[PDB]
């Protein structure tokens, strides 16, 4: 019979009522720009696909950031683009000014504002229960957003979060895996980090959506307000699921399982086990209990769920009362 097939329960047709303009990004027409107005000031960071760097736009004095792009399929350099230029302006997004080569290499380069980063380790200041809310809340802004653009990140991490702290600005970055959504369509489960891939990734079931992204955003959640990272540390992708059972417990896996009629690899049988489902309470310890609540764990419980469909949507997530002191 095969798998039970799945549709988001929010912003399901936002790309079929689009023109194709907008979502067919293998058919969108970039125009490269000169990389002379850029000066490269230092490395920032390196990644699977890219080399970044904080820049100098000579013209005007002003820094920017410079994603030079590492070898990839032409089709997803084009998508990234797409998706970056269809997001531009939205509410804590990455916001791209330029597109670029240099003249000699031609090799790919993405220009984007600049954000300052804060080096966290050097403030008297320890993260306080206020600060998750706050920046949980930005990136469920930026979230919504996406989502009510028809597009899923795939790849929500700490890595990809950026805090400017002095001036509380956060941007959600590297839209390189994201991916235009399109209700029934089957997907790549080899998308986002290990230790944030939603259990649909991990027992390959290709009919996933936006909610995807509300499972990183709540494993990024359980790490801060219990000081553990990552919060399930999975040494492999099999390992994965493992780790999340010990928490979930068994018993909801084989629920979601049976629920979507999903065939479990047989690399599971010997390693799943036998788990209960834990408290949230339980990984409450001297060392976290000032960024934990009753709020806090009720929040976590709703975005933690193998059901995807059972998942808050970003919006339902914004409404929820772990947000009300929230400016
Ligand atoms: C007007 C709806 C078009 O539907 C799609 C567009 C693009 C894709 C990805 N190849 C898939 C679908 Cl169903
Ligand atoms: C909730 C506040 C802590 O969150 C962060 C702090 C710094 C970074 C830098 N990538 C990222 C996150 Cl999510
Ligand atoms: C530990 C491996 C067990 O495998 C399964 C468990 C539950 C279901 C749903 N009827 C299916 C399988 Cl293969
Ligand atoms: C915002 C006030 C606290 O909210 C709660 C208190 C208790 C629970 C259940 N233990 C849930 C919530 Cl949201």
């Amino acid at each position: 019979s095969g798998p039970v097939p799945s549709r988001a329960r929010v912003y399901t047709d936002v790309n079929t009522h689009r023109p194709s303009e907008y979502w067919d990004y293998e058919s969108h027409v970039v125009e490269w720009g000169n990389q002379d107005d850029y000066q490269l000031v230092r490395k920032l960071g390196r990644g699977k696909y890219s080399e970044v760097f904080e820049a100098i736009n000579i013209t005007n004095n002003e820094k920017v950031v410079v994603k030079i792009l590492k070898p990839v399929k032409k089709k997803k350099i084009k998508r990234e683009i797409k998706i970056l230029e269809n997001l531009r302006g939205g509410p804590n997004i990455i916001t791209l000014a330029d597109i670029v080569k240099d003249p000699v290499s031609r090799t790919p380069a993405l220009v984007f504002e600049h954000v300052n980063n804060t080096d966290f380790k050097q403030l008297y200041q320890t993260l306080t229960d206020y600060d998750i809310r706050f920046y949980m809340y930005e990136i469920l802004k930026a979230l919504d957003y996406c989502h009510s653009m028809g597009i899923m990140h795939r790849d929500v991490k700490p890595h990809n979060v950026m805090i400017d702290h002095e001036h509380r600005k956060l941007r959600l970055i590297d839209w390189g895996l994201a991916e235009f959504y399109h209700p029934g369509q089957e997907y790549n489960v080899r998308v986002a980090s290990r230790y944030f891939k939603g259990p649909e990734l991990l027992v390959d079931y290709q009919m996933y959506d936006y909610s995807l992204d509300m499972w990183s955003l709540g494993c990024m959640l359980a790490s801060m307000i219990f000081r553990k990272e990552p919060f399930f540390h999975g040494h492999d992708n099999y390992d994965q699921l493992v780790r999340i059972a010990k928490v979930l417990g068994t018993e909801d896996l084989y629920d979601y399982i049976d629920k979507y009629n999903i065939e479990l690899d047989p690399r599971f049988n010997d390693i799943l086990g036998r788990h209960s489902r834990k408290r949230w309470e339980r990984f409450v310890h001297s060392e976290n209990q000032h960024l934990v609540s009753p709020e806090a764990l009720d929040f976590l419980d709703k975005l933690l769920r193998y059901d995807h469909q059972s998942r808050l949507t970003a919006r339902e997530a914004m409404e929820h009362p772990y947000f009300y002191t929230v400016v």
